[PDB]
């Protein structure tokens, strides 16, 4: 591809200066014998650390699309760009047009290039990987719609990653997005919109009677009920079916499914599920829980609880839709008291940064011999 | 031992390579004086680098037994293996059967050999790891018997590393497997096997009394009261003793517990607790709170809530006791989609790995004159 | 500064021992000519590789006042003051005094200073910030005062940055420390000091009439009722201003806090809470979340539960009075079975250490094709 061609270039980059000398001027070489034999090895043994470990950190996908360039991984191209077109400079102007002697020294040469070659590699994985190890800073992410919120801690990271690293964990952490659980509270402003001053409106509101809290106990006695109807159900659909008429357990599942789908329906229906559970998607996750020996109980936690973002269908969640909302530029590194939005189609992740306190440990002396007690009371 | 005196040989390669030619043939070494002198010192404090590194990431105990061969450390010692193979084979046909002069060049081949030893050590940390600390994957890892669980964020790893780190983090993070808690559902489905139209059988299931709902709304009263009495109880057996006849932390703590161990015990009989708890892990528990100066809460924590498997006495949790199925071989990396299942004696933790998926920010640009508000109503 | 200073002479080291031999003595260089430049060249692109990584990792505040000295750090700064104090040593016997010929001899002592200057920031990376990302322990820490506890994983620390973890998770994961939340306990067992045979003593207690657990529901309800006043109350106050007489978020904060005031305040009064949230903070969050187009719910996170350390004033918490408790030298490193207590002002963090453990993995083989089901009952 693109940035392979360019790897195989900077791989045979060594290589070539290698091989140039013997081939362009063969009889002009001085008589090295032991000691460019024994620097052959040593390149090759660490062309091949380089070849591995590049493997094993930098052939893998790109993980993320960033508004602005990746300013760590901009340096290290142009810090590869500038060594290698320095290199080759250095050899076409003053190896090559002078047609060296010392064979030796080119050889020396191509070890310190394959040397500094592994220090870049070094640097990218400092600059990469390594600079945000250290928690300098904490994160507090909170969605606008339900304000949900989880605390992160972070290194020194751009706006740009640490956004990436708070959506990798809004996508593992978060409940999902649910406006079905958020209309209550849209239609109750809007029953208020039917209908000094504005403190006595509030003591005539807060003295009426509070709809609020009995409704939300009304409802909650209701998520119990469907829930025990739905535990029933589902116990009572495993005990249809035995481990061992033969059949696998997709049949299994659509076998013992007619015996606890209407539960399952209620219960989504109370709990504003139902547009995240497909008729086909139940039927998986059925034939899946049937086939691993998983209890009524195991398969029902995916539809008890809202759960996370990363349990339900791909179209469901959508990472092509994010956009960053910052102050400053997004380039810039964390520092404290800095704001920036995630905003998705409908919600957005309100995430406000603070350093981590610069704490004071000191010791003091508890002697063991003083922790003798009485049975007089205190 | 035997990973110890190979250690032994790896760190005294370099140094036989420097005392062989001045022992061998003392008179045939031409005079080097300061470049050689110059180079021992950077051989030397290169060598100093490279044990303590390999002291601070490669001294400790191997933590765990894989099914298959750890790919990544049979790679780095067989890289180690020919690694040193090959200088000793070049040291010995190339430069003891020749008997060499120009010593420098020998210490330039020691320190080229002490420098890609170094870069070694370096390929192991980024192998063993730095591969992974890039979140690539999240794992749902779901114990199969009450459907309990977790998500966690992984980079390329293998299926054995990966059901490690799972492993980990199920000590670390899921409560304790309790079979008793496990009971009520099996003697249920015991019961309805005691007793078109499995859709009808349904419909009076559901249309009849729930006897779950209001069974388990019972009980959780009764835990509720068990908690009140329990909570009642430790407090009013830690003020009977004073931090201050004098007597240890142990027998203060034999003093209190009569005044708390019935309501304990019938707590833990209606938590399904009991099994978990002896009368000397209660009084070591009780005697650690009484001499680190917590409260009754802060000693009645242990007890209240399930907690996870760590908490409890080391036969209680059985790390030899795991068993690792998976459709493919568990050397291959993690990717998405796969499913494999890390089996206890009892429970197991069904594991499926989802890709991270590609998220793509964009800037908006939102004005902050642009958060002007009016009075009126929305 | 101190360290600025230093660091500026570890840095111009290499670059005096190159720039002095043709300054001291300019015609007794021999003619280098292609290796030198060529080895300058490599020793320029290898320090801008150093000076790139010392900044990325070192560049940085110090983040935390420990009891004894950091050992590793020590360790780092006495190898460097040995490393650089012998090359100059070298440098100024050998090399200035002789006034030595063969000056690309020099410049690879010099790029020989640099690469070992290299492993050295190298090792200082495994010293710092890898020897303790595979997580050898567990560490269950615990709260004397409310018992709230969280277990974390850490690698080969000292008990001193063990402690330094446990503190950054403890602002991070903790919820905030109030007193007020301890003192019915207190009262309680105060009203028990108003007032063979400790058994019975107990029998009596736990026969009688249980205030708490009459008392607890009753708070529950009225917090339950308190804070559907409050989202109530909350809803309707962010009803009464428009995204769009124009206004900034904070005059839009002061015109709408009014009708909120009262609840919040009671709310606040019943949680007890109310020590934490001034009226400035209040309409500072309230003009943050209608800055950020954030909900009722989402401004309401903030008070309706306790919240970790961090979301609360920076006198509020005190990171400056930390004590370390421990029965063993700080600077020892984590072992299985520790306890380390972690004092504050009025509570503490006991921290007990255990090891992960030893966990034997092995496969077992299912076949896909042994899933068959069977309709029959089980």
């Amino acid at each position: 591809t693109v940035a392979s061609f360019l790897g195989l270039l900077v791989f045979l980059t060594p290589i070539a200066f290698i091989l140039l000398p013997p081939i362009l001027w063969r009889d002009e070489l001085e008589p090295c014998g032991t000691i460019c034999e024994g620097l052959f090895i040593s390149m090759a043994f660490k062309l091949l650390i380089l070849l591995i470990g590049t493997w094993a950190l930098f052939f893998r996908k790109r993980r993320a699309d960033m508004p602005r360039v990746f300013v760590f991984r901009a340096l290290l191209l142009v810090l590869i760009f500038l060594f290698v077109v320095s290199y080759w400079l250095f050899y076409g102007v003053r190896i090559l047009d002078s047609r060296d002697r010392n064979y030796q020294g080119i050889v020396q040469y191509a070890v310190s290039l394959v040397d500094a070659l592994l220090f870049i590699h070094y640097l990218a994985i400092v600059l990469l990987e390594l600079r945000q190890l250290q928690p300098m800073f904490t994160l507090q992410v909170v969605r606008s719609t339900d304000g949900e919120s989880r605390f992160y801690s972070l290194g020194h990271l751009s706006i740009q990653r640490a956004a990436l690293v708070v959506l990798e964990n809004y996508y593992k952490d978060f409940t999902i997005y649910n406006p079905n659980l958020l209309t209550a509270s849209k239609f109750r402003a809007a029953k208020h919109m039917a209908g000094a001053m504005i403190a006595a409106a509030a003591r005539r509101r807060d003295s009426s009677h509070n709809e609020l809290y009995y409704e939300e106990a009304e409802h909650e006695r209701r998520v119990k009920k469907r829930k025990a109807r739905l535990v029933v159900a589902v116990e009572e659909a495993f005990i249809h079916i035995q481990r061992l008429e033969v059949m696998d357990p997709r049949e299994a599942a659509q076998a013992i499914f007619p015996s606890m789908a209407r539960a399952l329906q209620k219960y989504l229906r109370i709990t504003r599920q139902q547009n995240y559970h497909s008729m086909e998607s139940i039927l998986q996750h059925l034939a899946f829980c049937i086939t691993n020996g998983m209890t009524p109980k195991a398969f029902l936690e995916r539809y008890l609880s809202a759960g996370p973002t990363l349990q339900y269908d791909k179209d469901r969640w959508l990472s092509t839709q994010w956009r960053l909302v910052s102050d400053e530029a997004v380039t810039n590194g964390l520092r404290d008291g800095i704001v920036f939005v995630l905003k998705c189609l409908d919600f957005s992740l309100v995430v406000n940064v603070k350093k981590i306190p610069f704490i004071i440990l000191s010791e003091e002396f508890i002697d063991p011999k003083s922790h003798k007690f009485v049975l007089r009371l205190q």
